[PDB]
């Protein structure tokens, strides 16, 4: 089946879209070269639809059938229940697109007439009908980027498919729990979301040392929300089916899955129709767990069809990455040659083929890797980074202009232990946000796509827990690395780390001689900007689960 059909429709913008840096004084205080970042909109859309519409054709194998039996058996050890109304609507975010059907997002937490009254509605609905296509409405995202490395290249944006207000609702009701739940019971030590960025790094390189001839490689999967198929998600059902689920909860997710994730009719933001879907939504709420669930089994699978050896890994919705033994490097590479070719044939082809790394530090993965560095004492630590252009860029952006729901709280959490958040990010975040007395205001980000509401006085604290008091102080960092960074400042056009150096010893002192919270961020945060650093002692005022249970997007 093809994973889209359209009618002539252009997907339409609902609010003003900006896709021009929206240049500012504070804007110019980080970075320079404005006119190389921009945004995705609609305008683009059309381009989107055209790489993303093609024929999809599995043939499934012995080696699928065993893997999804081994899942089926652990799954089927899982009790999840259906979640209340009240719990439904309370994990909604008060960003959500309203519903077509009068009642907002706010409503949908104060548990108004209007919201739980059309809730119970879907939700009668979809145990009274299984099989009428439910709508879904299709967007372009708008996110920013820097144009592509070679003058020119610009990508066009992504699009969102999501259902209304209540289908999300009561996607939650009965999903909420299976898709928190059921991931890390049946693909064990290999469900990425489970691990802070901290444990992912311990886990990579502890998989790396047991192996005594290492070898791994990344997979990247073309569209993998085109690729999958309705068989896929059928597949899926049955999985989350081995539940001992409430039996409205069962009549839900059969529901659920035969009219909005298997497929549906796309509406625009102006009611009109632009045609038909037959892969995976990007706005539901098992795209993530299903994602990560059928990439693990089309993976181990797919693994199973070569390596007669020990494989591990890593699997994180989409994102794939696979460490396992080596038998030499031109065998190796016909080992990912077989290993793509059943990836294929389940219907998963690669964007770029998969290439043997025989340098841990080079096997990106998640937009991210691993990488060396060393702390106060001069031990070797290893931890999690990634080029920074695109953190930047939205850094950039976000102090232009005013974003709900920002990346550089999120990028500073999840990177603190690198050089350019340290360095760049929480540098100039701190100073503005000093500046206007902001400090205090917690802000919004994601975290693995669920939306975090996190004060900026508490990063010591969080980052401490997360990636360890070291975090505090690195300092030999890998020539590789500070290539990056700093190849990704002059393109940008953002200032120099020596720079950046002094620009913090500014903002510590205004920090320190603030006294209490704002004390500690200052001589935590920037000790490696200060000529003579002090003896970091770890933060009594700390001592963040949740976080990292399953992802989210």
């Amino acid at each position: 089946s093809m994973s889209y059909t359209w009618t002539g429709a252009l997907i339409t913008p609902c609010a003003a879209e900006e896709s021009k840096l929206p240049i500012n004084a504070l804007s110019n205080s980080l970075l320079r070269h404005h006119n190389m970042v921009y945004a995705t909109t609609s305008r683009s859309a059309g381009l989107r639809q055209k790489k993303v519409t093609f024929d999809r054709l599995q043939v499934l194998d012995d080696h699928y059938r065993d893997v999804l039996k081994e899942m089926k058996a652990k799954a089927s050890t899982v009790k999840a229940k259906l979640l209340s109304v009240e719990e439904a609507c309370k994990l909604t975010p008060p960003h959500s697109a309203k519903s077509k059907f009068g009642y907002g997002a706010k409503d949908v937490r104060n548990l108004s007439s209007k919201a739980v009254n059309h809730i119970h509605s879907v939700w009668k609905d979809l145990l009274e009908d299984t099989v009428t296509p439910i709508d879904t409405t299709i967007m372009a995202k708008n996110e920013v980027f820097c144009v592509q490395p070679e003058k020119g290249g610009r990508k066009p944006a992504r699009l969102i498919v999501f259902p209304d207000l209540g289908v999300r609702v009561c996607e939650k009701m009965a999903l909420y729990d299976v898709v928190s739940t059921l991931p890390q019971v049946v693909m064990g030590s290999s469900y990425g979301f489970q691990y802070s960025p901290g444990q992912r790094v311990e886990f990579l390189v502890n998989t790396w040392k047991s192996k005594k001839n290492p070898m791994g490689f990344s997979y990247d999967t073309r569209c993998f929300d085109s690729t999958v198929t309705e068989n896929d998600i059928r597949v899926e059902e049955s999985i989350y089916q081995c539940c001992d689920l409430a039996p409205e909860a069962r009549q839900a997710i059969k529901s659920l899955t035969e009219r909005l994730y298997i497929g549906g009719p796309l509406t625009n933001s102006k009611g009109q129709n632009c045609g038909y879907r037959r892969c995976r939504a990007s706005g539901v709420l098992t795209t993530s767990c299903g994602n990560t669930l059928t990439c693990y089994l089309k993976a181990s699978a797919a693994c199973r069809a070569a390596k007669l050896q020990d494989c591990t890994m890593l699997v994180n919705g989409d994102d794939l990455v696979v460490i396992c033994e080596s038998a030499g490097t031109q065998e190796d590479a016909a080992s990912l040659r077989v290993f793509t070719e059943a990836m294929t044939r389940y219907s998963a082809p690669p964007g770029d083929p998969p290439q043997p790394e025989y340098d841990l530090e080079l096997i990106t993965s998640c937009s991210s890797n691993v990488s060396v560095a060393h702390d106060a004492s001069g031990k070797r630590v290893y931890y999690l980074t990634r080029d920074p252009t695109t953190p930047l860029a939205r850094a950039a952006w976000e102090t232009a202009r005013h974003t709900p729901v920002n990346s550089w709280l999120g990028n500073i959490i999840m990177y603190a232990p690198t050089l350019w958040a340290r360095m760049i990010l929480m540098t100039h975040f701190f100073s503005i946000l000093l500046a206007q007395e902001q400090l205090e205001k917690a802000l919004d980000c994601q975290i693995y796509g669920a939306c975090y509401s996190i004060e900026p006085l508490d990063l010591p604290q969080i980052i401490e827990r997360l990636h360890g008091l070291s975090a505090f102080s690195l300092h030999s960092y890998s020539p590789g690395e500070i290539n990056r960074v700093a190849s990704c400042l002059r393109k940008l056009g953002v200032p120099p780390l020596r720079v950046w150096r002094h620009r913090a010893r500014s903002v510590r002192a205004r920090l320190l001689s603030q006294g209490g919270r704002a004390a500690t961020c200052g001589k935590y945060l920037f000790n490696w900007a200060v000529k003579t650093k002090l003896k970091l002692t770890p933060i009594p005022a700390a001592s963040l689960s949740g976080w990292f249970v399953a992802g989210y997007s």
